[PDB]
């Protein structure tokens, strides 16, 4: 579901329950140096101006950084969790879709660093996101 | 109606619909410079590893400084919407809720700040989310 | 003048005696999208340890993309100053030189957006900043 | 010198030649949780268009966090250094001095992170910024 990197036989919550599922965050394309989603705008998504949350892009960004470094990190031994997010909101986004892509920045044994742009259908830039990965080893 | 502040007579997306009506928070105290809100830890609320979803937190901020800007300028004919966030986050949360403190520490012509804590049920900070809020005149 | 832009007849302070002329500070090349600066290290860049200051990577990337932005600015009428920036810092400098490009990525009427790269003698990313920019009505 | 800690017997670089002594840092209160230091404003803190520079704010505020953190960390054999910084300016100072209050808000064992406020002499906040610091074993 959502074509999240299958690392594990099982995980806590199924895809379709998570806020994730919720929203329709979809990934497409995904490397270790590199990932892309997307999302159709519908209300979920929306607050009540009728605008993207910011919280959504927030989601999306920190989705798609924390599990490109998961993809990578997880047959490591290691976790990855998001320890800051820093979201800069250019244009506002009323419908069609969003679509985020992820470049990595820096990989240090510690913290994983991504840029997340996200565009709307005409490919402006309507936001962009940084993220820092916090990566620590697994506790079982 | 989440208890967001009511300043106008309609909005584009009801309540209920909006990402904030779906994952259900609920603003509890509003005054010019502070104000506070919650959420129920529900799968909803979290992403496939358990944990509440990084964008929760910074949804929870996001709407809360945003709207408790909303709630003094709409009626000077100002609009406010998050121009940028930057979120730390210290503690996991895995059950239960989040409660969020926003804090106005500046409050300028066209910006205003506030400083949003979030702990949980145990009161632990497990994040913190900085807001800054554009204040424009609402378009006609 | 460390090459910064010659908009005015005069300026407030000299080169020689601003925190910039102080440490070093020399814009390379500068273009309404994207400009370039750098700095000889020398203990007046570091701090106790030994290290490049992280002030300093935070003070090239403000007087880089502020100065970019005043460059097409003044001449509308405009006064251009930093806002906000986010520094996230990769690994240390010791010696040799930091390098700066700031790329506009985003050019709002009220707020302009650069992402600023740091860079060591090996071209090695040691820090990035992301300058947010206010640009209002210059007061009479 | 600058009152920084004194958990050493000697530092690589002498405080009167690195960029704090340079522009005249001084620390005054320091515990583990809360740190003051401030400076007085002359033309080597400025830009050239006569305000205090926006890498003073931020370079007074790491080096504030960090050697707080390296109060506490360096006698049980750790380092600390900044992992990023994000600084928001509210009100400029054109003079007299900046005064800084760092409070700790959450100290992780691989990360501690600092609020810290930056008034003028009329005690109005005219800038803030929220330090992470990453702390590590020394490598010798
Ligand atoms: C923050 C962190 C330690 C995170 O490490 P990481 O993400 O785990 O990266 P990794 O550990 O993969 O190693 C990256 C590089 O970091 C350095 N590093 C990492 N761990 C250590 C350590 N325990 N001891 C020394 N260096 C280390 C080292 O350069 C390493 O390269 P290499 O020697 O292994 O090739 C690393 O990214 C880093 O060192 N970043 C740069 C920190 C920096 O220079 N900050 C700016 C200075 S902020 C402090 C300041 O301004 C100040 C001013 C005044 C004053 O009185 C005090 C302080
Ligand atoms: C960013 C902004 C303009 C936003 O304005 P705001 O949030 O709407 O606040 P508001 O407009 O309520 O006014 C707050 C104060 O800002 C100043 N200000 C605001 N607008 C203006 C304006 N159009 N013209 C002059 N001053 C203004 C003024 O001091 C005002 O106080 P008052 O005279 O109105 O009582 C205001 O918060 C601000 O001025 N902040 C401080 C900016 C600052 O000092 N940044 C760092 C230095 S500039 C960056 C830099 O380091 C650099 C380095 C080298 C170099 O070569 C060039 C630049
Ligand atoms: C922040 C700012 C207003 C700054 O304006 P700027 O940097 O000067 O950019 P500029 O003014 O050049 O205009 C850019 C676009 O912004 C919009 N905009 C700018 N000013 C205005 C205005 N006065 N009225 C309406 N739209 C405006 C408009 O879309 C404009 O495009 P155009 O129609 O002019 O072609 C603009 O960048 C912006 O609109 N950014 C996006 C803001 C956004 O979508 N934030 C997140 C959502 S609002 C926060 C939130 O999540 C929330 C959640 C729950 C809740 O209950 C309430 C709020
Ligand atoms: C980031 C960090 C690991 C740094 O750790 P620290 O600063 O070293 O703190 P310390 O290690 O002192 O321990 C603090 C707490 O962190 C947790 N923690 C630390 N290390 C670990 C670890 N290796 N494994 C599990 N938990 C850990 C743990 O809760 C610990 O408390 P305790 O069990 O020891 O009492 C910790 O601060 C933390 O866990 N922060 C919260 C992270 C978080 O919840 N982020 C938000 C989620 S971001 C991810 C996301 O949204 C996402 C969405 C969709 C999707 O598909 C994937 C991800």
């Amino acid at each position: 579901g959502g074509n999240l990197p299958d690392v594990a036989s099982h995980y806590p919550v199924a895809y379709e329950q998570t806020l994730d599922g919720t929203v329709g965050f979809v990934i497409d394309e995904m490397t270790p140096e590199r990932a892309t989603a997307s999302v159709e705008v519908t209300d979920t998504l929306r607050q009540r101006w009728g605008l993207v949350h910011g919280g959504a892009y927030c989601a999306l960004a920190q989705m798609l950084a924390t599990e490109a470094t998961v993809a990578v990190v997880h047959e490591k031994g290691m976790m990855a969790v998001g320890q800051s997010n820093h979201t800069s909101f250019f244009r506002p986004v009323k419908e069609g879709h969003v679509r985020a892509e992820a470049v990595r920045i820096h990989a240090g044994s510690t913290t994983w660093f991504w840029d997340v742009s996200l565009r709307d259908d005409a490919g402006r830039l309507c936001a962009v996101s940084s993220m820092s990965i916090a990566v620590r080893p697994r506790r079982d």
